[PDB]
């Protein structure tokens, strides 16, 4: 729902972006992830598997976040056992299911919204994904 390209270049600011994030305009949120790993094997072999995640969540007022639906799509070079282990660990990781190990620190937004300044308020978030089982490749 592209509206950030119009507010990415004016910072050259980030404080205005934080103030904008501070009626309510709390709409849905779209998360994109490309998590690449190098799952190896016991025998002499190797594999590189990356998973793309498109998450349809709901923005939160102040606390963490709110999620509606998720979606997963694996890819890369890897055997059946490699992708099986990867889809097993990505569903049972310290990620969103649990403490979510979310390092927000106003850093990912600073990469998306290009900026080199901070406003002393990180306002970290935490995903609450449902727990779907996208393990239908095998």
């Amino acid at each position: 729902n592209v509206m950030v390209d119009g507010v990415q270049l004016p910072p050259q600011d980030i404080g205005e972006l934080f103030g904008l994030k501070a009626g309510l305009v709390v709409q849905i949120d779209h998360v994109r992830m490309s998590t690449k790993f190098k799952l190896k094997r016991k025998m002499v072999y190797s594999f590189s598997l990356e998973c793309i995640m498109d998450v349809g969540e709901i923005q939160n007022k102040e606390v963490i976040l709110k999620v509606v639906a998720v979606d997963q799509s694996v890819s890369g070079s890897g055997g059946n056992h490699m992708l099986l282990d990867g889809v097993s660990v990505v569903a049972s990781l310290p990620l969103f299911t649990g403490q979510a190990s979310f390092d927000l620190a106003a850093m990912l937004i600073e990469s998306n919204l290009a900026g080199s300044n901070d406003n002393f308020l990180m306002r970290n978030v935490t995903l609450d994904l449902g727990g779907f089982s996208p393990e239908l490749s095998d």
